């Protein structure tokens, strides 16, 4: 990939340790990143501290883009290494040039806000219209279309902690216990230890 | 604005009544559109049709541009003209090669996406975290920072249906009529028919 690599030419990458921030919510926002190794958790938080997890990013996935059209924004969310990581970074000017250069690269972080938009909306009716079992139900589904979700003979087997499920959710890692406990019950899905098959 | 001509003398422009549907979820995605005129509702749907409101587009806004990187994509939404409206369309493809000669014109594409998704983003922040009256507040609140909200001697002046109020929360309109006489009893608004005097 030429242009990934031209792109990544004017970077300079950066590792992270896993549970370090990158991105601080309200900091001021000049500069692109680019997952180059890793994954990171994107959240935004209550009044109470309470997280709730937006998105889950990884290799191949731009960050802090949100603060690239404008001039004088705020990062928007907090931005934290699940995993360790490699990322590149470059100032909101200097890819400014690179667009003007050759605007595929620009298409690319495009159609990534596309999908996070798409995503979002979704998010946003399950939360309007689903109730708590719904949410977590329908977030059990979500995560069993991901790539990593492995085929299994009853359905589609993910790995997520309670916790985990509950920051996406936004309930607690209680109430999300004893959900999964009744879907179980309903024969909906099968529990083990952080590992979950859904059927279907 | 020349760069909004040049796009524009490649569009071919049509006009739809108030209450039309432009944009149909589900459709195959292959052209942009731009509002030259008028104002429009993205929403979404429950399984049982209850629609609620995820965004109120304007003049300068662009549609249907979530299916513009990715071949093969369903509109991801449904858009209604709130009022009667003047709306430049242009091909996918074509759009492409102006992008090509000068990719201002997508800059101003994505910087709409980046608004869309910090507000999204917001939204879903305010599904999680607060209350239906937490969330009525807000929106009225929200509505009185509109341009189309009127002075008045005891705060902001929103005209808008039970029914709309509910549609952008997510509640019925009978819940948000019970809240609506509680904001009044707690001195916070004043109602009418179709008005509302925010107070302050
Ligand atoms: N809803 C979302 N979906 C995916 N990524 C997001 C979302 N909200 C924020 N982000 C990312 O969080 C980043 C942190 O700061 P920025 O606002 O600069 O740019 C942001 C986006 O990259
Ligand atoms: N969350 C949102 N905020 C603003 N506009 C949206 C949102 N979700 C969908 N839309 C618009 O609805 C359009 C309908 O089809 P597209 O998916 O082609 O492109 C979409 C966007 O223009």
């Amino acid at each position: 990939d030429p242009t990934l690599e031209w792109f990544l030419s004017h970077c300079h990458i950066h590792k992270y340790p896993s549970k370090s921030t990158l991105i601080h919510q309200g900091e001021k926002a000049e500069t692109l990143y680019y997952i180059v190794k890793g994954s990171v958790a994107v959240l935004i938080k209550d009044e109470e501290g309470k997280e709730m997890i937006l998105f889950y990013l990884n290799q191949g996935d731009f960050i802090g883009e949100l603060g690239l059209f404008e001039e004088g924004q705020e990062r928007s969310a907090w931005v934290r290494a699940k995993t360790a990581c490699e990322v590149a970074e470059i100032s909101y000017k200097k890819f400014r040039q690179l667009i003007q250069v050759n605007p595929d690269i620009l298409m690319r972080l495009s159609a990534q806000m596309a999908r996070r938009l798409q995503v979002t909306s979704e998010k946003v009716g399950n939360l309007a219209f689903l109730d708590v079992t719904g949410r977590i139900a329908q977030t059990l589904l979500n995560l069993a279309k991901q790539p990593d979700a492995m085929t299994h003979p009853d359905g589609m087997q993910i790995k997520i902690t309670r916790q985990e499920i509950g920051q996406i959710v936004g309930c607690s890692r209680e109430t999300v216990g004893r959900i999964l406990k009744m879907l179980e019950d309903q024969n909906l899905i099968s529990a083990h230890g952080k590992t979950i098959v859904v059927y279907g």
